[PDB]
C-alpha cells in the first residue's frame, strides 16, 4: 500500500477508446456521436466516463514544436472536444507515445514532454494514455524505463491540471514494481485481441512469462489474464494493473467468453475501458458492460485484486489445444468475499470449492472457516436480450433500469443492501461443506459471499 | 570467507519480530509483553535477543524531515522502547523501507538515509530490518541495488552507533553475491508463509529459480528452502542468507513440518528469527524453538551453511502434487558432521545414507570414509509436551530446563561435552555400512555425526 | 509504422555480397567481374542491385588514422570501384565493424565512426554492413547497443552522402526494437548456413529463443526463420528485419529446399541478397533467384512482413530429428493475400487450409471470409533448367525472358496484370471450402490470392 | 580473429597451480620443491611452464598501500621466488581477485589496481590469475565487469612489464564476447572438481547454460565441457576459454576419464594446468600430462577449438542418472583434422562417424570427402605404467622418453613427422566407408586424420 500518487485512481478507470473500432479513423463527430450514445445508453452514469481518443488525431507540429490537432479531423481544435465532452460530465482522455512517433507514425513525445504535457493541460485533457512506441533504445532496464516514464508523469504535474496517467509499455521491464509511484495504470502486456485461449505468434511469450522480452500483440484474454495473476500483489489504490480494453462486443466471443473475460478484468481491478463500437453493440454485449453487480466489484473502496487459488490443466481442449480450469477469490471492503470459477476448458463441467479454499490465507477454526457464508450470483438480474435490444434501438430507456451510479455511488449503494449490487442469493456455504456448480465452456461461476 | 564487514553478525542473529501475528497492530506495550514473556520463557538466554519492531510505527515526517513515531502506539518515543529492552538484557530492531514508503505505506528511508539512520542511532537501536518495497525503479541489476543498500549501510556506519544491518529485498538481483560488503544478512527469497510445499499464484518462482525476477510472497517452506540451496556457499561469518522468520508455532504446521523447517533453517545458517505469537504459543512449538542441540548448529562458531548432497522427486505426493526428498550435509566447527534426512513426501519412508555420501568433499580412503562415527540424534531429550505446557502456563520456571546460552556458550558448551547440545547417541556409521531411518511426511532425520 | 529514418530502404534492399563463397580473397577485378555477370544474367534489372564487398579489404590506417583499402587487391582505391559500379547502374557496398576488429581481424570502427564514416563517402559508397565483432563489452542492454550503432548512422549522415545502413549485431539486445531510428535493415540471427533444419552446437539458441544471449553461427534456414517469426511486427517501410544472405545455389540445398528458403526470405520482407558465386551458379538456383513472381511479394510497396499463422511438429522427421509444418499468411498492397504452405517435414505431404485461416485477423460474415478468392501459384511459369543452362552457359541472353523491373518497377507491373508477377491461376476458394495440396519435403507451396 | 592483445598467449597457456592439493598452506619452498619436482620430470621442458603461485599468500598492505607478502611463509619476499623459478627457465604466476578480498579473504585488489600490478612488476611476475570474489556490485552487465577486469589489464600494461593475463570470472556477463581485446585467457565457468559427470547443488547451472547467473562451483567435467561448447567460436590466438585447472591425478577419477578430461581440454585449447600434486602423483595420470600427442594438438599453431558436431543422450546412465555421447572435430594448422569420439554413457559402447560427419564444414564432392584419410590413434605410444612409476621414483630419468619441446617445438616436430607427435596409424578412412570403434565408459577415442 501506498497512497495515490497524484490523488486520482482511487478505483480503476472506466471510459471507452476508439481504437478497436475505428483506428485511425477519428474525428470531432465520432468522438461526441459516441460520448452521446455512452451517455443515452446510461453507460456514462454507471462510470463509463473517461472518453479516450487514442493514435492517429495530429497532424505535424508547429514553429514553436508545439503539437497541432489534425484540421480536418478537429476542425475547432481539441479543447472544444473537451468542452463538449465536459458539458455532459464525461471527462476527455488524449494519447501520445513516450517515443519519437507514435504507434501508427505520428508524432511522439519523447524528449517533448514538458511542450506535450503543456498542450494537453492547454487543451484541458483530464487523462492521457502513453505507449512505448519508437522509444529510441530507452528501455531493456527498470531504470532506464522508469526515467523515461516519470519525465512525462513530472511534466503533466507541472502544467498543474490534474492529469489521469495511464502508462502503455506493455510491461516491459517490470512495470508493476515502479509504476505505482509516477502513474495511476499501466498496461502489463501486449494487445488484448478477441480471441479466448488462441496461441499467436505475434504474441510469442505464454501465459506463465509474466517478465515478457517481447510483449507483441494479438495475445488471447487467457493470455493476459495468466500474465497479470502474480501481480495483482502490486496493484491497489491509486495505481492498477491494466489488461487492455474490452473485447466485449468485439469480433466472434461467445456469450460465456464475454461474461468470463468482463468478469476476471473486474475481479483483478484492471481499467473497464469499453473497446466495442456503442453505436454497432449487440445486445448481449450491451448487457455484460450494464452488469452493476460485476463493475461494484471492480469498484470496491479500498480495492484489492483477487488472488489465483489454484490452476489445473484439463484434457478438454479446444481448436487451438488450449484447456485450464482456475479459481480465484479475493476480499471485498465491506467483509464480503469474491469468488471466481473459471472453466477455460471446452466442454461444459462441475466445478466446485470449499470455505478453506475460498478463504486461502485463514487458519483452520478461524471465524470465516467456522461460519456459514451466503452465496449470490452475481450474473443473476442481468438485462435480458429483449431489454437490451430495446434499449439499443431507442424504443426504451436506459432510465431506471441501469443503475445510476452518479446518483449513488457503488460504496452507497452496497451499505443500503442494494439488490442490483448484489445479484441474487442462491444457496449458502457451510464448513465442511463443498460448493458444487456446473460451468459452461469458455465460462464463469463468478460468486459473491456474504455472512449469513 | 571475508571479514564481517562492521564487526556483527559473526553467528546468525536471533530473535523475534511482531510482524506474523500483530501486523500494524503494534505499541510499546506489545512490545514490552513479549520481550517480558521472551525473557521469562528462557528463549531471550537461548539467544533469541533482537526484539525488532517491524513496519507501521512511525506517523510521518516533522519540519525537519525527520521520522516521527506515532505518539498513540509509541507514547514515550522509541529510544524509551530501547532503554527498557537494553535494561532486560535484549536488542532493539527497528523497520524501514529502501524506497519512497514502507510495504505498508508509511514514510520510506530511500533518499533520506542519513536522516533516518540518525533518527535510529538517536533512539539507541541496535537492528535494523530494510525492506525493498516503493523502489522508485531503482532495481533490475546488482550494481543498482547494490548501491541503494550501499546508501544505508554508509549512513549507518556514519552515525557511530553499531547497528546489525539486515537487508530485505528479496534475493533481487542476486544480493547473495554482494550483500556481505555492505550488510550483516538478506532475505534472499519473498515473504515464506506457513505452508510447506503449496505454490502460490503469489509467488511464481519455482523451488529452482533462485535468479528470480518477481520474489513476490506466500512462498512455502520447500520453495525457499530450495532457492537458498545453492546460496550457501555465498554464507559465512558476517553475512548470512535469511530464509525469512520461522513459521513454527504459526497457522497449521504438523510438528514434523515444524521440525524440518527449524532443523533446516538452523543448518542453513539463516537467522533465526521467532514469528510465533509468544503469548499464544504452543507446547510443541515452544519446545521446537527451545531445542538447544538444533540452535548449536546454527551458532556453529566460524559457521558455515550445510551443502544439499542430492535431491529426488518422490511417487508419494501431497494435496499440492508435491513430493521431494533430500540430504543435507555440513561441516561443524570441532570437527563434527551435520546430517539431515528430509522426507518431503506425503508417506512415511525409510530413507538412507553413507559416509560416502554424507563426506561428500573426501575422497576414497580418506581418513573421514576410514573411520567410524557416532550417530546423534539432535531431536533427543527434547522438551516433552507436558513440561513445555507446565512453562508456558507459568507453572514451571524454564530455569534448569532449558539451556542458558547466556551463562555458558554454545561454543564452550559443545567442548565440555554438554548433553544438552548434542542430543543422543542412538549408535555407529561404519565404513561400507548404510545409515538406515524411517522418516515421517513431511518430516527430517537430524544428525550430528562425531568420531568414534 | 514510422517513416524511414533516412529516405532509404523504402523496400528491403537486393543485391550480391562476396562472402560465402569468396572470404577473404576479394579485389576490384572479382568485384567487377560479379558485377558484369550480375549485369548480364538480367539479375541486375531484376532489383540486385548492391554489389557488397564485404571483409578484408583494408590494410591497416594512415597518419591521418584513416583507413587503406589494401593496396594489393585494390590498385586504385575504392572510389574506383564505385566507379565502375555507378557507370554500370550499380550501387556499392562496403563493410566495416562496430568494435576494435572487423570480424577477420582487419581494422574495425568503434570511436572511429566520424573517420570512417568519411572514408566512405570520400569512395562514393552507397550501402554500410556493419557488423558487431570485438565490441569492446559495449553490448548487454539495449541502450549501450543501440548508442554504438548510433554513433555510426549519426558519423554516415553528418557526412552528406546518403548511405544504406545496413546493422550486422545478430538480432543482439533486442534490435527489432531499435534499429528503425537510425538504421535501414538489422540482422536478427547469427549466420546463416546452406542447412535447411540442422541443429548446431556453434547456434546454440533454438528458433524459439529470438532474444538469444549468444546469437552464433551455422544456424539454419529454419532456425532463423523461426526466430525472425514474432519480429515482423517490428519492421515495415524504411526498417527492415535481415534474415542473411541467400543460401541458394551455395552448398548442397536440395530444390524444394532453395524454394522454401528463397520464398520465406521474400514473405518476412527479408533483404535479398545473393550468396552464390553468380559464376559459379546452377542452372536451379538462377531460376529460383530470377522468380520475378516471388521477388514482387518481397518488393511490394507499404511492405508488410507475413504473419506465422499456425505451426505443428510432426512425426516425419529428418537425419536430425527435425520435422515441423507452418502456415503463413500475410496483406499485399493491391488488396491481394500470400499465403505459405511450408513442409518443415522429411516427407511429402498433404497440406491444407481455409480463409478463415488466410484471413486469420477477420471477423466472421466479414467481406474477405464472405467473398471468392483466385489462387494463382508464385512458382508457375519459372524459368526451366534449359533455359537457364542456356543463360548461364551464353548462348542465351536474358533480355525478354526475365523480368525487367527498371524498364517497370514492381508496383506498375501489378497494376497492369503483368503475367510474369502473378505466376499461373490454378483454381479458386470459396467460403466453407477448403484448399489441398500435396507438399515435397522440405518445400512449399506459395500462393498469391486475388479477389475474383 | 584478432591480433593477440599484448602478444602473448599465442598458444594456450600450460603450468601448475597450488590451489587443489595445497590450498592455503603455501611457501616459498613448496614453490620451489613443486618447479623442481615439474622440472626433473621433464614436464617443464615440454611446455609447463608458469608456476602459479594461487591464493594466501599476504598478510596485508603497508603504509603506502602496498601489498605485503607473508613473510612467515615468503620469507625472502615474491622476487626471490621470482628469480629462483626464472634461473630454471621457469615463469612465475601470482593472484588476486577483482574485488575487496580474494576469495580465501586476503587483501584484493578492486581499487587498487595501479599499486597492486606495480607490486608484481616490481616482484618479477609473469603471469596474474585475477579472481571475481567480493566485487562490491560490480557485475550484472557486460560493460560493467569488462571495465572492472580492463582496470587491471591497463594497470599491468602500465608497469612495462610483459604479464599474461589470466581471468577468472566463471564466464559471468559474457566474458568469451569481451575477454579477447584485454586478456590472454578467461575462466568460462564456475570450479571445476574431480567428478566426471555429478550434478552438484553448489554449481546449479547445467551444461545448457553457458549464460549462467550464478557460477557456483564443484561443477563436474561435463558440465563445464558443455558449458564450453559453443564458446569455441569466440576463442583463438591471442585469448582462450579457460576450462580450469585438470583434475588428472586428482582425487578418483579413473584412467579413461582422465583422458576423456585431458584430451578434450586439449582439443578445445584450454589452458593445460596440472592440477595435482606434483610430488604425490600416481603412474597413470603422469603419462597423461606426458602425453606428446594430445599437447601438441593443444599447441597447436594459429590454434583453433574443435566444434562439436553431435552429441545425444543415451539410456547407460551412472550413479547419478548421466549418460551422453558426442562426436567432436577440429582443423590442425598442417591440414590434418582431430577427431573426439566422446562415450559419456556407463557402459562401453560402439561409436562410429564418417568423412561426411568428420568434415561437417564441407560440401559434396569436395576434396577432403572425396579423399582417404590415414587414421591415427593419438594415445598410441603413451608411457606405460612401469616406465611412468620408474620416473617418479626417481630410478629413470625423463630425459630421452618424454618429447623435449624447449629443444625442439610442437610445430617443428610435427613438419618434421616425429612419430612422438602424431600417435601411431591404425588404419585409413574412404569415401562412403565408417570408422567404428569401441569406447569405453567415461572414455575417448581420439584421432588425429592425415592425408594418405
Ligand atoms: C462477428 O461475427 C458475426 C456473425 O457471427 C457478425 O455479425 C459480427 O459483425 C457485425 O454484424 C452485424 C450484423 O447484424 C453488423 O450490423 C455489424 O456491422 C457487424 N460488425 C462489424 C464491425 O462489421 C461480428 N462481430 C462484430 C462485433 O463485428
Ligand atoms: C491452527 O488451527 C488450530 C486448530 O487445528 C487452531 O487452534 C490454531 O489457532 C489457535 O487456537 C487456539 C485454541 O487453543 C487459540 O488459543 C489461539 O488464539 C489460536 N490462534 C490464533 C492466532 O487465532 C491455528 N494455529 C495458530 C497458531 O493460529
Ligand atoms: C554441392 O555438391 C554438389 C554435388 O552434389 C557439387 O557438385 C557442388 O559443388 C560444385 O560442383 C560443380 C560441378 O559441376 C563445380 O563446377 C563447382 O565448382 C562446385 N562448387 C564449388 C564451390 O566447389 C556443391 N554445391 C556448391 C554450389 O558448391
Ligand atoms: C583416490 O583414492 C585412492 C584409493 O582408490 C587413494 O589412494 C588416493 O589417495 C592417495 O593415496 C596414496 C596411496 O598410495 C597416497 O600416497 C596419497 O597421499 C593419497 N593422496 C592424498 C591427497 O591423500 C585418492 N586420490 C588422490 C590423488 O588423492
Ligand atoms: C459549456 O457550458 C458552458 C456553460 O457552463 C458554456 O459557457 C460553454 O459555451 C459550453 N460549451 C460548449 C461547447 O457547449
Ligand atoms: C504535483 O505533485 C504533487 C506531489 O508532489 C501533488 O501534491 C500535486 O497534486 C501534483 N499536481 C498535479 C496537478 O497532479
Ligand atoms: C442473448 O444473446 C446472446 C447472443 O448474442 C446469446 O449467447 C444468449 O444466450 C442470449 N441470452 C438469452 C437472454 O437467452
Ligand atoms: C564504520 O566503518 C568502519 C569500516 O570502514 C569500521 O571500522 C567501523 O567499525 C564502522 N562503524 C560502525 C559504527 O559500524
Ligand atoms: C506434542 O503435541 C503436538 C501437537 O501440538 C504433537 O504433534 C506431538 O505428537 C506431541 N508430542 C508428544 C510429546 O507426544
Ligand atoms: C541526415 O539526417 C536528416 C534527418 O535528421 C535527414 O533529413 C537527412 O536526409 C540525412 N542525410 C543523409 C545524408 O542521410
Ligand atoms: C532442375 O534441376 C534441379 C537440380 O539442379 C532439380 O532439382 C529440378 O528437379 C530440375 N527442374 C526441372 C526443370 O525438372
Ligand atoms: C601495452 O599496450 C600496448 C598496446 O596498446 C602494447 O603495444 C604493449 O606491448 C603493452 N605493454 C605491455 C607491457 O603489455
Ligand atoms: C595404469 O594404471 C592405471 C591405474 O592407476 C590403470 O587404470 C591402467 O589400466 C594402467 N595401464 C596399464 C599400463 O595397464
Ligand atoms: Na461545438
Ligand atoms: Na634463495
Amino acid at each position: 500500500v501506498s497512497p495515490s500518487y497524484n490523488g486520482l485512481g482511487l478505483t480503476p478507470q472506466m471510459g471507452w477508446d476508439n481504437w478497436n473500432t475505428f483506428a485511425c479513423d477519428v474525428s470531432e463527430q465520432l468522438l461526441l456521436d459516441t460520448a452521446d450514445r455512452i451517455s443515452d445508453l446510461g453507460l456514462k452514469d454507471m462510470g463509463y466516463k473517461y472518453i479516450i481518443l487514442d493514435d492517429c488525431w495530429s497532424s505535424g507540429r508547429d514553429s514553436d514544436g508545439f503539437l497541432v490537432a489534425d484540421e480536418q479531423k478537429f476542425p475547432n481544435g481539441m479543447g472544444h472536444v473537451a468542452d463538449h465532452l465536459h458539458n455532459n460530465s464525461f471527462l476527455f482522455g488524449m494519447y501520445s507515445s513516450a517515443g519519437e512517433y507514435t504507434c501508427a507514425g505520428y508524432p511522439g513525445s519523447l524528449g517533448r514532454e514538458e511542450e506535450d504535457a503543456q498542450f494537453f493541460a492547454n487543451n484541458r485533457v483530464d487523462y492521457l494514455k502513453y505507449d512505448n512506441c519508437y522509444n529510441k533504445g530507452q528501455f531493456g532496464t527498470p531504470e532506464i524505463s522508469y526515467h523515461r516514464y516519470k519525465a512525462m508523469s513530472d511534466a503533466l504535474n507541472k502544467t498543474g491540471r490534474p492529469v489521469f496517467y495511464s502508462l502503455c509499455n506493455w510491461g516491459q521491464d517490470l512495470t508493476f514494481y515502479w509504476g505505482s509511484g509516477i502513474a495511476n495504470s499501466w498496461r502489463m502486456s501486449g494487445d488484448v485481441t478477441a480471441e479466448f485461449t488462441r496461441p499467436d505468434s505475434r504474441c510469442p511469450c505464454d501465459g506463465d512469462e509474466y517478465d515478457c522480452k517481447y510483449a507483441g500483440f494479438h495475445c488471447s484474454i487467457m493470455n493476459i489474464l495468466n500474465k497479470a495473476a502474480p501481480m495483482g500483489q502490486n496493484a491497489g489504490v491509486g495505481g492498477w494493473n491494466d489488461l487492455d480494453n474490452l473485447e466485449v462486443g468485439v469480433g466472434n466471443l461467445t456469450d460465456d467468453e464475454e461474461k468470463a473475460h468482463f468478469s476476471m478484468w473486474a475481479m483483478v481491478k484492471s481499467p473497464l475501458i469499453i473497446g466495442a463500437n456503442v453505436n454497432n453493440l449487440k445486445a448481449s454485449s450491451y448487457s455484460i458492460y450494464s452488469q452493476a453487480s460485476v463493475i461494484a466489484i471492480n469498484q470496491d473502496s479500498n480495492g484489492i485484486p483477487a488472488t489465483r487459488v489454484w490452476r489445473y490443466y484439463v484434457s478438454d481442449t479446444d481448436e487451438y489445444g488450449q484447456g485450464e480450469i482456475q479459481m480465484w477469490s479475493g476480499p471485498l471492503d465491506n467483509g464480503d468475499q469474491v469468488v471466481a470459477l473459471l472453466n477455460g476448458g471446452s466442454v461444459s463441467r462441475p466445478m466446485n470449492t470449499t470455505l478453506e479454499e475460498i478463504f486461502f490465507d485463514s487458519n483452520l477454526g478461524s471465524k470465516k472457516l467456522t461460519s456459514t457464508w451466503d452465496i449470490y450470483d452475481l450474473w443473476a438480474n442481468r438485462v435480458d436480450n429483449s431489454t437490451a435490444s430495446a434499449i439499443l434501438g431507442r424504443n426504451k430507456t436506459a432510465t431506471g433500469i441501469l443503475y445510476n451510479a452518479t446518483e449513488q455511488s457503488y460504496k452507497d449503494g452496497l451499505s443500503k443492501n442494494d439488490t442490483r449490487l448484489f445479484g441474487q442469493k442462491i444457496g449458502s456455504l457451510s464448513p465442511n461443506a463443498i460448493l458444487n456448480t456446473t460451468v459452461p465452456a469458455h465460462g464463469i461461476a463468478f460468486y459473491r459471499l456474504r455472512p449469513s
